[PDB]
C-alpha cells in the first residue's frame, strides 16, 4: 500500500486526510481508504500570517498524525481565494518554510487551487464513489458542488479551442482519456452570497425580523428573481454555462454540499436522494417563504439552518434553472451527507 496526505485549508478550517491505495495496471489508484483525518479552527485565511502563528496552526493539524515520510500536498481553497495574492504570498512563504525545517512530511505542493481545479477534484470524488470511472460510460454524468464561498459546476465536453483552456481538463482514469468542462462562480457559494440578501423581505419566512428592523414576508419567485440577478448580471452564469450544457446534455446529475444537507432536513420531503428544481422551490415557498416565523420555529427548534431555508430553496433553483439551464423537472441526485463525500480523494485520483 502506497500512502499520501492530503490538507483541505478550507473557509471554516483546514482537514488533514491520510489516503491508502494500491495502483492498478492504468497506473491508476484502487482501493482508496481514508485511514487517518484532523480538522482544525479557524480557516487558514483567516489567522495572522507570521511564523509563531503559522507553527502554531500546522503543528496543531499535523502533530498526532500516525504515519512518518509521506508526501503531503496542501490545498487552499475559496477563503485564500479571496485575499489578493500579495497577502497570500505571506501565508505560503511561511508555510514553505515551516515544511523545510522538518523531515516527517515531504511537500509535493502548497498553492491556492482554482476553483476549476476544485471542480475536476469534485468530479473524480463522486464518479469515484458512484463506481463509474473504470469503464467507459456513454452516460454523461455531471456534478455540481453548492460550497460555502464558491460553486462549481463540471461536465464531459469535447476540447474546445474557442473556450478558455481554464475552464477545461484533460486526463486519464484507468486507461480512459477524459475531457471536462469545469467552471467555479468564486463569491456565490450559499454563505457568501447570502450577505447580499440578509434584509431582502422576499428571502425569509413571514414576520422573521432581519437585521434592519423589517420584517420576512416571504415569496421564493421574488427571492429567486434577486438571486438570479446577481448570478446572470454579476456572474454571468447563464451566458457562460447553458449554450455549453445545450451542446453537450447530462445524462445524470450529482450534487453535493449544502444542498444534500437542505434536502436531507426534517422540513423538506425528499425520496431516492433526489430532488427536482420545481418541486425544492415549492416547498421552499409553501413551507417557509409564506409560512408564519414563530409558529416555524417553535415546530422546528434545532435545525440552525431552518431560517435560511425560504433564501436557500429560491437560491439553488436560480443557480440551476436561471443560470445553468437545467429543467425544473429534471431529476438532481445528492450525495447523502452521512457518506462524507470529500473531494480531497480527488487529488489521490489524479496526482498520487
Ligand atoms: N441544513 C443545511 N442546509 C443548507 N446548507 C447547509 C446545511 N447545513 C450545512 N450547510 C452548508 O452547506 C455548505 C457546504 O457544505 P460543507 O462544504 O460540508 O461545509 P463545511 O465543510 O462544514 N464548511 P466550509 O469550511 O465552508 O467548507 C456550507 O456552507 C455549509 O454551511
Amino acid at each position: 500500500h502506497s500512502c499520501i496526505a492530503v490538507i483541505d485549508a478550507g473557509s471554516t478550517g483546514s482537514r488533514l486526510h491520510i489516503y491508502s491505495y494500491d495502483t492498478d495496471d492504468t497506473n491508476t489508484p484502487i482501493h482508496i481508504e481514508e485511514i487517518w483525518n484532523k480538522k482544525i479552527k479557524p480557516g487558514f485565511a483567516s489567522i495572522q500570517p507570521n511564523s509563531v502563528t503559522i507553527d502554531a496552526y500546522l503543528t496543531m493539524l499535523l502533530a498526532d498524525a500516525p504515519i512518518h515520510n509521506i508526501p503531503v500536498y496542501f490545498y487552499a481553497t475559496a477563503g485564500m481565494r479571496l485575499l489578493p495574492q500579495s497577502q497570500q504570498k505571506k501565508y505560503y512563504d511561511e508555510l514553505e518554510y515551516w515544511f523545510r525545517q522538518q523531515s516527517q512530511w515531504q511537500l509535493v505542493e502548497a498553492k491556492t487551487i482554482t476553483g476549476n481545479d476544485e471542480a475536476l477534484f469534485d468530479w473524480l470524488a463522486v464518479n469515484y464513489k458512484l463506481d463509474t470511472l473504470k469503464s467507459v460510460q456513454n452516460k454523461s454524468v455531471g456534478v455540481m458542488d453548492m460550497g460555502g464561498a464558491s460553486v462549481q459546476i463540471v461536465f464531459p465536453m469535447p476540447k474546445n479551442a474557442e473556450i478558455s483552456k481554464h475552464n477545461q481538463v484533460e486526463l486519464n482514469i484507468y486507461g480512459q482519456n477524459i475531457n471536462l468542462y469545469v467552471h467555479s462562480f468564486l463569491g456565490l457559494g450559499q454563505t457568501e452570497m447570502s450577505h447580499q440578501f440578509l434584509n431582502s423581505p422576499s428571502c425569509f419566512a413571514n414576520d422573521y425580523p432581519l437585521p434592519d428592523g423589517e420584517s420576512g414576508q416571504g415569496n421564493a419567485p421574488s427571492c429567486k428573481e434577486e438571486v438570479t440577478s446577481l448570478m446572470n448580471s454579476v456572474h454571468k452564469v447563464n451566458q457562460q454555462i447553458q449554450p455549453l450544457l445545450a451542446l453537450n446534455p447530462v445524462n445524470e446529475w450529482y450534487s453535493i454540499g449544502g444542498i444534500s444537507n437542505l434536502a436531507s432536513s426534517q422540513l423538506f420531503h425528499f425520496e431516492n436522494s433526489e430532488l427536482t428544481n420545481q418541486s425544492l422551490l415549492q416547498q421552499g415557498d409553501n413551507q417557509i417563504c409564506h409560512q408564519q416565523w414563530d409558529i416555524l420555529n417553535g415546530q422546528y427548534p434545532d435545525d440552525e439552518y431552518l431560517y435560511q431555508y425560504c433564501l436557500l430553496s429560491s437560491y439553488y433553483y436560480a443557480l440551476m434553472v436561471d443560470g445553468y439551464g437545467i429543467n425544473p423537472n429534471q431529476t438532481i441526485h445528492y450525495i447523502p451527507p452521512e457518506q462524507n463525500l470529500d473531494w480531497t480523494i480527488g487529488v489521490v485520483l489524479h496526482r498520487a
